[PDB]
């Protein structure tokens, strides 16, 4: 429920959306990576953000478990989870960037 066990680091990129996957909250680490301003970030599509709308729908996230690399200069894996709430009911979406070169 509340609590996800996806694995995260203080150096990675974390973007979090509402339930339409636009984006609500994004860390500096995820704005360095993107190369983008937080002004041209928040209020988008997550997706569409990360140049995943052709490969990738919000509705896979739940079943899928699989991470992906992402070429944001840096390589990115990325790993999508969903934001539930106490009662199982889906609140939005996480994407964790983790730096390639990480440790
Ligand atoms: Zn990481």
């Amino acid at each position: 429920r509340r609590l996800d066990s996806v694995i995260t680091h203080m150096s990675d990129g974390i973007i979090a959306t509402d339930r339409r996957g636009r984006i609500r909250i994004v860390n500096d680490m995820a704005l360095k990576m993107l190369g983008m301003a937080k002004e041209d970030i928040i209020g988008y599509y997550m997706l569409s953000v990360l140049s995943l709308e052709d490969e990738f729908k919000l509705e896979e996230i739940q079943e899928n478990n699989d991470s992906f690399l992402l070429d944001l200069g840096l390589i990115a894996r990325v790993n999508f989870s969903t934001i539930v709430q106490e009662t199982g009911f889906v609140t939005g979406y996480i994407a964790v960037l983790h730096d390639v070169t990480e440790q």
